């Protein structure tokens, strides 16, 4: 039923309506300067790496961003620090190198409009994106 449909499908069509699952939940967030994964993010990465395994040929891309006082470049390399955690963790679980690739945005492409400490949190993030 609903989320549970679909085992009547084929391997590719069922992949297909596992993305959208998966992308209901492809954000892991960071504290001011981290780019730590913490243990509340790995049963999502687990899910992403689990589907990127069983799907050689589905890509996907890490969009690491920032919100950071400081130089528009240190964003983009802590932004870059931040997507790199994620490939790594995604490595560490048998995703192929090949199939992942990270792009740095710094702070170029706000979830979240405002000068203030909330909205520089929920845009302290890398995003899995397919």
């Amino acid at each position: 039923n609903a989320t549970e449909n679909g085992s009547n499908l084929s391997s590719e069509e069922q992949a297909r309506l596992q993305m959208q699952e998966l992308q209901k939940n492809n954000i892991v967030y960071f504290g001011f300067d981290k780019y730590d994964i913490g243990s509340d993010f790995a049963q999502m990465l687990d899910a992403h790496a689990a589907f990127l395994r069983s799907n050689p040929s589905d890509k996907v891309v890490v969009e690491g961003h920032a919100d950071e006082r400081g130089t528009p470049e240190y964003n983009i390399a802590l932004g870059e620090r931040r997507a790199s955690a994620v490939k790594m963790y995604l490595q560490g679980k048998g995703v192929s190198a090949d199939q992942i690739s990270i792009v740095s945005y710094g702070k170029e492409k706000p979830a979240v409009l405002g000068h203030d400490e909330a909205a520089f949190a929920k845009n302290r993030r890398a995003v899995l994106v397919y």
